[PDB]
């Protein structure tokens, strides 16, 4: 049976695979795509692990709700221009607002997308990459805000792929 | 409701396919990968969060002595007999009939899943042509016709294996 702690550990692996595949897809597009941090563009050590495959599948859903979340995150980041010095507080504001009226799978996956976009943003304008920090923000938020528990109740991260 | 042999037989495909996925996720880490694997083995099944998917996962990760002993003996057998796609049905039927001749118990039920995995792997490795759908049919049908699905139903269904 799936524990909240196991879900929290799995979140790091899901997120790292997710960001790799999000940026792979972004390059396969029109335009050049913002440069990504070499860490974000490094293939996971075990891309075919269960959590690697979950992150991959979540990144390649191009349904309308995911594209809507992504566009709104982009717009917010372009306006707010967070930096490495204030990205923690920015992340906490956006994530807390997103879940304030409840948890659902679309919002869980949207938080991975926001982490991807926040890490990519800070890298552009910043002195270096910020992927490890954003990973900690996402993992810790999901644990503290009872999202890891919510996922565990539903069977763990693999349940994000169910219809 | 009172679990039927028909429901169990229907459930067995999902149990077996999840079992195979989680068995091959361990074999690759232990043996390395010097030939491409069967994509059907290495790709997470659809609806990976179901009760039956969870049963297959738990049975694949058991890892005690009796399950290791069944697995070693199946591998020795296969390495000697070298069944092919042309004769795997007859070879499966012989091994499975022998295994259950003197009775059904949970260790033998799980052993049959292990044998199906190893048979599908062996046949694939011969030609790099997948054989998982065929072996799944062999396992599902054998359990049904040989009253193993009914034995399982009468202990409460697959979910009894979780105990």
């Amino acid at each position: 049976s799936m524990s909240e702690e196991q879900v929290a550990q799995d979140t790091e692996e899901v997120f790292r695979s997710y960001v790799f595949y999000r940026h792979q897809q972004e390059q396969e597009a029109e335009g050049v795509a913002a440069p990504a941090d070499p860490e974000m563009v490094t293939l996971p050590l075990q891309p075919s692990s269960t959590m690697g495959q979950v992150g991959r599948q979540l990144a390649i859903i191009g349904d309308d709700i995911n594209r809507r979340y992504d566009s709104e995150f982009q717009t917010m980041l372009q306006h707010a221009q967070p930096t490495a010095e204030n990205a923690y507080e920015y992340f906490t504001k956006i994530a807390t607002s997103l879940f304030e009226s409840g948890i659902n799978w679309g919002r869980v996956v949207a938080l991975l997308g926001f982490g991807y976009r926040l890490a990519l943003h800070v890298y552009q304008h910043g002195l270096t990459g910020f992927l490890g920090q954003v990973t900690r923000f996402v993992v810790d938020f999901m644990l503290h805000h009872s999202i890891a528990r919510w996922i565990a109740q539903r069977g763990g991260w693999v349940a994000a792929l169910n219809l």
